[PDB]
């Protein structure tokens, strides 16, 4: 009567501490009822590893809480998938990236920030790259007991940016007598802590003029989710204190247009702040920095991501021998890196949205799937071909 | 008998401290002898400012040593040029960027470096962007009195990179008990100093596996001179400790080829080191980082620069009325952003290497110039048109 279809698939990412453990679930319909098999996304079947990974009932793959000593990479840093299968054929779920992280001490640092008097300053909370997936800045604190939270600007001067930095307008020599520490939160342990070091502004008096200079290391391409607020920085120091202008390149050209500042898109000193991000905010942005001595510019690439989904039209069709079978994968999300097709769990080497079988023979019956992928996400849709 | 030609032009950059002062020289031939006028490159004539800028004899523009209090931006941060002129017409020299910098205290910092045991580490000497044009790393020093200089690797482990960082192979927990300071040199004052802070490696024990992660901020496009050694870094941390591969994109494509390691081009852990750089080393490079968990990559753009020069063929020609006059600008150097032509000191709106005057009329006699420019350098060539 029916080939398998997924009712419930596990999400693309399962991140958890060794204390929390995890369970992921896969449910499929069909007639006869499909067997549910857990595999590594590569295709190997996976089994029971005592205390670490348990195929449970209800179709649940269970990662019990475990001691640091019992960490196993092949179990705990692994991409899994669910394979649903009956006599009519096989479907494979989206990828399931499992990352069990053993609770472990980390610290964030705040270093000295050297600035020319009169310029803006950006104080950064430095989170080691290998924990940064799990740690975010909550708030900023000074020795004089000022506390700054994400939201509005304080005293026309201090702003905690959406990207976590503390932005300070128009630094004066008095600003060198404060030190700054950030509070960070680890989303897998739920713990918060203050930074191990405190940072201060070191203010240089402007005695010589100088053209704006930007740092050697600049923001690599960004990927940020729709509906969130984005901030693009443009760090630069010079004397006279420079002014800042943002542009967005016209895609595929060397031509650019001035970013249009309004209710949604605002500029704070050299920082561009985009609220309620939409996919069309993606692109290459250029910040141009000027004073009466000279100018400089830096490019930043932004991709605003949206969740991947896929659906095949039609869900099932019956086609008489020798006639054509067409399946159309319809998808949403951003970016889409690839579209690719599978038949009963095996790649069939077609990478376009519409799959056409010219003349249906007997071994063309079975389950077909469309997968849409980018670097972080995957989504699948399935469909059945029956012979008439 | 002759229009002006330059014998000696000032260099593109004149950087000097207020204690040193400076003089720049312009010499041109011609008959009658041309008057030498100093202008701002924009075209305004410049005069004597008592104690700060003196048109001297010998055709020298002199910036005397001066007190910090007497700094003047319009004098001391300015692009000048030499205008040579007689009855036959005018030529203007290449741009002369003058930067008088008042001697002023700076400090470099070395911060904590967080690394996973078994990975490579890179210790950086942080030089404020607004003095970095003048300050370079000389050497690195530890508390245990180890001294490291540019050149060869020490003990198979420590290397001071051409770009100034201290590279450390395969960090072990014992490496956390040393602290590091850099010695820097200011090329305008000639002073050396040690860094204000010392940095240490903070070593994280690998308890969980993790895919390689690279920092948020990455090297922006580089410009480095021919014949020097270049190092391209690829900072990355993960567990297992990752391996590194470098590629160079085929220009104008998304295709890449593996960099070929030999006597000139070497790899030290994740660092690519190119000796005796040539202009053909320019391009977009990709570093790909892998371990058994995952991978990442980062792009770096390199331009290898070569000094600009220009020459017009022919230096002088006589052309009878109504006939065609052709001047051909021949140039060398890299990159070349623009080529543009002038006649007696005024832009004539032609931006190609060959200038063709279709039918020579009377007001076409005069001095012609070709300018070749990029963001950092300019070179000019001149030629005379005489009527027959
Ligand atoms: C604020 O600060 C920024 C600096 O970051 C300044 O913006 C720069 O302005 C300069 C000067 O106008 C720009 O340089 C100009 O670019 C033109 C475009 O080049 C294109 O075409 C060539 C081929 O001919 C390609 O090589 C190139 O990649 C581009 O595709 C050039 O045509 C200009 O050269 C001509 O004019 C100059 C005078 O300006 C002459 O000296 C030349 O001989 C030639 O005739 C010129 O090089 C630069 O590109 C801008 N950068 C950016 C990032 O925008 C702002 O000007 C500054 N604001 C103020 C008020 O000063
Ligand atoms: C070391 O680490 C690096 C990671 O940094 C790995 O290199 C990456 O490898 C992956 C996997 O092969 C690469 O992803 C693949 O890229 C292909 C090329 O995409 C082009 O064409 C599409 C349009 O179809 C464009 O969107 C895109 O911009 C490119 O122009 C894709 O075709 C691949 O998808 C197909 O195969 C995969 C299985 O690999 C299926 O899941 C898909 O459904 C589809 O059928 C795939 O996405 C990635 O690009 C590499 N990155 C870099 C920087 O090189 C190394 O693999 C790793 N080494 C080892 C040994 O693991
Ligand atoms: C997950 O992994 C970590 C192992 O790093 C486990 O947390 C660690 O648990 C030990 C023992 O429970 C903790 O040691 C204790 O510290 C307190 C002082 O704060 C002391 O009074 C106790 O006698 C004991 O020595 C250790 O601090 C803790 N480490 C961290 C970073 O939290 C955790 O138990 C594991 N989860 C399991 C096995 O379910
Ligand atoms: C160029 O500009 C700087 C101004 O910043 C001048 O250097 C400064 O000169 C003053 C006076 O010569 C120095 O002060 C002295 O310091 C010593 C102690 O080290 C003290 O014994 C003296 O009595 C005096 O107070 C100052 O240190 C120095 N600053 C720097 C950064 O070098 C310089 O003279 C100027 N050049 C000229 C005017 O030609
Ligand atoms: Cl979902
Ligand atoms: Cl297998
Ligand atoms: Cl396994
Ligand atoms: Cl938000
Ligand atoms: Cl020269
Ligand atoms: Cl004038
Ligand atoms: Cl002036
Ligand atoms: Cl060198
Ligand atoms: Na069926
Ligand atoms: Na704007
Ligand atoms: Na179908
Ligand atoms: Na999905
Ligand atoms: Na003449
Ligand atoms: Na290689
Ligand atoms: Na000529
Ligand atoms: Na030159």
């Amino acid at each position: 009567q029916k080939g398998p279809v997924f009712l419930k698939e596990p999400t693309n990412r399962i991140d958890f501490s060794n204390s929390t453990g995890a369970e992921i679930e896969c449910k499929a319909s069909g007639n006869p009822m499909p067997e549910i098999i857990w595999i590594r996304s590569d295709g190997t079947a996976v089994g029971d590893v005592p205390g670490l990974r348990q195929i449970s009932s209800d179709g649940k793959l269970v990662f019990p809480p475990f001691r640091a000593e019992d960490y196993r990479q092949e179990v705990h840093a692994q991409v899994y998938a669910c394979l649903a299968r009956n006599q009519f054929g096989s479907i494979i779920s989206r990828d399931v990236h499992v990352r069990a992280v053993v609770a472990q001490y980390y610290e964030a640092d705040v270093n000295k920030e050297h600035v020319i008097r009169g310029n803006s300053a950006v104080i950064k909370c430095l989170i080691p790259s290998f924990v940064a997936d799990f740690v975010e800045v909550v708030s900023w604190h000074t020795d004089e007991e000022e506390n700054y939270f994400p939201g509005a600007e304080y005293d026309g001067k201090y702003l905690v940016l959406p990207s976590g930095e503390l932005h300070i307008r128009e630094v004066g020599p008095e600003d060198g007598y404060k030190s700054y520490q950030c509070r960070t939160k680890h989303r897998l342990t739920g713990e918060t802590r203050l930074s191990a070091t405190k940072g201060r502004l070191v203010i240089t008096e402007p005695i010589s003029s100088s053209a704006p200079r930007t740092p050697a290391l600049v923001q690599k391409p960004l990927e940020l989710m729709v509906a969130h607020t984005i901030s693009l920085l443009c760090p630069a120091q010079g004397f006279p204190a420079p002014s800042f202008r943002w542009y967005k390149f016209i895609e595929g050209t060397t031509r650019k247009q001035a970013v249009v500042l309004n209710d949604r898109v605002k500029q704070v000193s050299g920082t561009l702040i985009i609220k309620d991000a939409v996919v069309e905010d993606s692109g290459k942005y250029l910040c141009v920095v000027n004073n009466s001595v000279g100018g400089e510019s830096v490019e930043t690439v932004l991709t605003v991501t949206a969740p991947l989904s896929a659906k095949i039209d039609p869900p099932t069709q019956t086609v008489d021998f020798g006639r054509p079978a067409v399946f159309t994968c319809q998808y949403t999300g951003n970016p889409i890196k690839t579209v690719s097709w599978m038949k009963d769990g095996k790649a069939i080497g077609h990478s376009e949205s519409v799959l056409r079988i010219e003349s249906v023979k007997k071994e063309d019956k079975g389950m077909y799937q469309c997968f849409v992928r980018n670097d972080r996400e995957s989504a699948e849709a399935s469909a059945e071909l029956k012979l008439g």
